[PDB]
Order: structure tokens, then sequence, then C-alpha cells
């Protein structure tokens, strides 16, 4: 819009309010994992120039194998190999204020697919290959694996919340490689408390590893409402991860209250605006590609 300035993807004030936004969208999940910035794909600014900025952005993301209950650094977590890999779009309002030192993501969306398994079968028709959660084989796994842990618990025993990611593989014979939630067993509450890894291969032989979360901050203070939603794969560009992010549907503008940011009780509020289109876009977006190793990227 008129007052909607576009920026740079490049910038170093845009990267840097970029891995803010992450990171406050990271702490907001409690399902899934991790996710990584690749790039900021489109960026506008409205000044406001007592109540600081708010950022519109449009950015490209990677899943890692850090699951969000890890809480761990975004330093420790890596985009996942591409025979696995899950990307998509984040699109996220985030306000910032320098003189006052406030930080603050009123609202976000995501919209995430997996890799296309054509794609991938182009390019390593071998690989292991991603599977149902709810395969009959991946439950097994994550039965009997978090048998196995339990059995070599003497104290502590813990149960199975869910399936959170599965994969075959032939390892001299069909494998099943499964990650899940474990909780602790009533004897304390039926909250997560880890997460564990399992496998079975060829009667079946079993292996089992676990990880406990612990606390965990970092330059990113708080992120209100929003939602990461996973879509399927493209059978077969912009659009392919469609994203609505609109707190008013008004050309005109709404104001938000965010006084509870700033010391004074109140009159501290926020202009926001409809989400703005592709049009407008600076020539410096896309910003260029954090990832250039094709062993984490998609196609
Ligand atoms: C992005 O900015 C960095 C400096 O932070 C620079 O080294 C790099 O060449 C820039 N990339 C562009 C403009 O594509
Ligand atoms: C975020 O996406 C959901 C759909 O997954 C949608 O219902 C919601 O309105 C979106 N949020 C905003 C602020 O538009």
């Amino acid at each position: 819009l008129s007052p909607l300035h576009p920026l740079g993807c490049n910038d170093s004030e845009v990267l840097a309010v970029a891995g803010f936004a992450l990171q406050n969208i990271n702490r907001d999940q409690k399902d899934g994992y991790m996710l990584s910035l690749n790039r900021v794909h489109d960026v506008r600014e409205h000044y406001q120039e007592d109540m600081g900025s708010l950022f519109y952005l449009t950015l490209d993301v990677l899943e890692t194998d850090c699951h969000v209950l890890s809480r761990k650094a975004q330093k420790d977590c890596k985009p996942r190999m591409f025979y696995e890999s899950v990307y998509g779009q984040c699109k996220a309002m985030f306000h910032i204020n320098k003189p006052r030192r406030v930080l603050y993501l009123p609202a976000y969306n995501c919209t995430l697919r997996p890799v296309s398994k054509r794609k991938t079968h182009t390019t390593c028709p071998d690989c292991p290959s991603p599977i149902d959660l709810s395969n009959p084989s991946a439950l097994e796994a994550a039965t009997e694996s978090l048998a196995k842990f339990n059995s070599k618990s003497p104290s502590k025993k813990y149960e199975l919340v869910k399936v959170t990611k599965a994969m075959n593989q032939w390892v001299s014979g069909p494998a099943y490689y499964v990650e899940y939630l474990i909780k602790e067993a009533p004897c304390s509450d039926s909250e997560p408390v880890g997460i564990c890894q399992g496998s079975t291969v060829q009667e079946k032989s079993v292996t089992v590893t676990c990880e406990f979360f612990e606390s965990q901050s970092s330059p990113s203070v708080t992120a209100p409402r929003g939602s990461i939603q996973h879509l399927p794969e493209l059978d077969d560009p912009e659009e392919a991860f469609p994203v609505q992010l609109d707190l008013t549907t008004n050309p005109q503008g709404d104001t938000l209250d965010v006084s509870f940011l700033y010391l004074e009780p109140g009159d501290k509020k926020l202009v926001v605006l409809p989400f703005p289109g592709k049009e407008q876009r600076s020539a410096e977006c896309p910003g260029p590609e954090k990832e250039n190793n094709p062993l984490v990227l998609p196609p």
C-alpha cells in the first residue's frame, strides 16, 4: 500500500528482523520441527515515526531435524537432507521500535509441503523414502523401540505420544526409521518429555535412543497467534505455498493496541494494513539463498 515501502531482501536490518521473526515463530510452536531461514522472499516496511516500524515479511524456510520442543539453538539444527526435505514459506508481521528496544510478532502464518517424491526419485532413486506416520510398520517400530527403552529403565517408564517422523529404506532387508515423542507413565503429567529415535531391520532387530527436553533466552521476546499448516506434495514457483495473513481486510488500515510492550499504560497503537501482494516488489527481492549445499536443497 502507499505507506508500505519496499525494502531489499539482502539488507542487514531486514535479515536480522527476519531471524528474530523466525525464532519467535519457532518458540510459539509446540508441534513439529524447528524451521530454518533460507532467504527473505519479500519485505515491506510501514514506518510510524514513534511507534517504530512494522515489517511485512515473506520468508523461504526449510525444516530442520530438531523438534520444536527441544528449543535448541538455531545453530545446532540444520536443514533435513534432500530426500526428506520439508520446505515452504512463512508470512510474518513483525514490529520493532529501536529507541524503545521493543520487539513483537503480532501475527504470522506458514505453509509447508514435503518435497515431491517424484523429484527425489529422479535425483536419488535408491534414497530412503518418507512414509505415512500411521504406517503399520512405523507404528510397530515405535512400539518395539519404546518397549526396549523401557526394558532398560529400572525405575522410570515412558509411554508413546505420537510418531512425528517415519522413513523406509533397505538395510540388508526392510528397515523402518521413526521418531516419536514420549511422556512419563503415570507414576508429572501427560506432557511430552522427550523425543526418541527407533529402528527395525529385517524376528526383527531393534535399536532405540532417546533425548529429553531441557530448558533453553535469545534476542526475541514474544510471538502471538499464528499457524503452521502442512499441505501435500506437488504432483506437477509463486503461490506454491499460499499463505493468508490478514489482520484487517480494510485498505484504510486498522489500529492494534500494543501498550503492554511499552512502559506507559495506554495510547500505544500500531497501524496494521492488509498484507501486501507480490507487485511493487524490490528488484533486490527475493534475496540470496543461504543454503547452497544440494544435499539439503529441494529441487
Ligand atoms: C548481501 O549483502 C552482503 C553483505 O552483508 C554482501 O556480501 C552480499 O554480496 C550481498 N548479496 C547480494 C546483494 O546479492
Ligand atoms: C492464518 O492461516 C489460517 C489458515 O491456516 C487462517 O485461518 C488465518 O486467518 C490466518 N491468519 C491471518 C491473520 O490471516
